[PDB]
């Protein structure tokens, strides 16, 4: 009850400390030279970034861990601006994360298992958030193949496309739990923390693939929609133009859908008017 408490006091002192001034100074690199011997802060900060139960977080005390991520990405921000992000950029990325990290993940579709699993999940996705926070992801990002990167679009479906979706066996349709549906969210936050999925993304909308149950039948992409609606039409509003042009004119044979997602599209914008004014009308305009 309280060694916990003062080492994650002194943990996240002295990480602020770093970030805040091991960085605020325009030649603090020579400091770093002075506190030259630091790859163990380092390892430390991922411990915690990754899980951070493991040190100080241990509390899950709303206060404290509320400000930890802020801090996190605070350090892990400076680390960028600064030099010295080859020990960030090695000791973080092969260790925190890999292309195995996704798949190993993905290999328990949601089982019985519950104690377990979407733990790690949640952490993953929590963590890779955190990380496009500081803008760093990037650089965990590794090298693809297409100007589209797999490496998290491909982990959209196969992790929730594929996922969400019995029709390979023609089983029961698995309900989705609170927990289900926050993982959903933190999964699509991470596949559109990278630039280049839309169009991907209302392909994998506009869809005549069709789910079958309980017996009705009902197109696969108008469930994965009307569920995950509010991201959606977020990140479909995050680049209105290309996702405008694309539904008008890539669809065809289209009727329920096209409707409905664009609907979907003036309402989400409506919803939110206050918190700004630049949004719909280019919206209106465009459609």
């Amino acid at each position: 009850e309280r060694y916990n408490y003062s080492k994650c006091t002194v943990v996240v002192r002295i990480m602020e400390f770093t970030t805040t001034l091991l960085n605020t100074s325009p030649e603090g690199w020579k400091l770093l030279k002075k506190d030259l011997c630091n790859t163990h802060l380092m390892r430390v900060l991922v411990q915690t970034l990754c899980e951070p139960a493991s040190i100080g977080f241990n509390i899950g005390d709303v206060q404290v861990m509320a400000h930890l991520p802020d801090v996190c990405v605070n350090l892990m921000k400076a680390l960028k601006m600064s030099p010295y992000k080859d020990i960030l950029e090695t000791h973080l990325r092969e260790k925190i994360t890999a292309q195995s990290i996704e798949e190993l993940c993905a290999v328990n579709l949601y089982g019985p298992d519950a104690q377990v699993d979407r733990s790690r999940l949640a952490a993953v996705v929590s963590a890779c958030k955190q990380l496009h926070r500081a803008g760093l992801l990037h650089n965990i990002l590794p090298s693809q193949s297409t100007d589209l990167h797999h490496s998290v679009g491909t982990e959209l479906l196969s992790l929730v496309y594929k996922g969400i979706a019995p029709g390979d066996e023609r089983q029961c349709l698995p309900s989705l739990d609170l927990s289900c549906k926050q993982l959903a969210s933190g999964l699509l936050e991470l596949a559109f923390a990278f630039g280049g999925l839309c169009e991907r993304l209302v392909s994998l909308l506009l869809n005549p693939a069709v789910l079958s149950t309980s017996v009705i039948h009902f197109s696969h992409g108008e469930y994965f929609y009307s569920l995950f609606s509010e991201t959606i039409n977020t990140e479909l509003l995050k680049n209105l133009d290309l996702a405008v042009l694309e539904l008008m004119q890539s669809s065809v044979d289209n009727t329920k859908m096209v409707s409905a997602v664009l609907n979907g599209m003036l309402d989400q914008s409506f919803r939110e008017r206050a918190n700004q004014k630049h949004q719909g009308l280019k919206l209106a305009t465009t459609i």
